């Protein structure tokens, strides 16, 4: 872990927001309650990637810089009638954040505002 984590930022506060919405973002856990792919509110603030809970939320869950990052659509994320609605951010050290959106255009939105960073 850092020596000193990110400043937890209430979502509504966060500056320079290029694009925000409603994602779901797969879980990493193997064993877990409730649904795999679990609803966030992401915003990508400069090139930091911040997630919360709600809109409304004071504190983050968590967030990342995309600096490096590679992005791409994604159709074997799921089998349900969403598998074209998914995307996947790749950090170099291979971690990867993996999504899915409410419509397949909403995801090519996301993954165009990204790739477009990403140079």
């Amino acid at each position: 872990r850092a020596s000193v984590g990110s400043p937890g930022i209430p979502a509504q506060d966060l500056p320079f927001v290029i694009k925000a919405g409603y994602l779901e973002k797969r879980r990493k856990d193997h064993s877990f309650l409730g649904f795999e792919w679990q609803k966030r509110w992401c915003a990508l603030s400069k090139t930091v990637f911040y997630y919360y809970g709600s809109d409304k939320d004071k504190q983050q869950k968590g967030e990342f810089a995309i600096d490096g990052y590679d992005v791409r659509m994604n159709n074997t994320l799921r089998k349900d009638g969403k598998k074209d609605c998914c995307f996947e951010i790749c950090a170099p050290d291979k971690r990867i954040y993996q999504f899915t959106a409410a419509s397949p255009k909403d995801a090519e939105e996301w993954v165009q505002q990204l790739k477009f960073i990403l140079q």
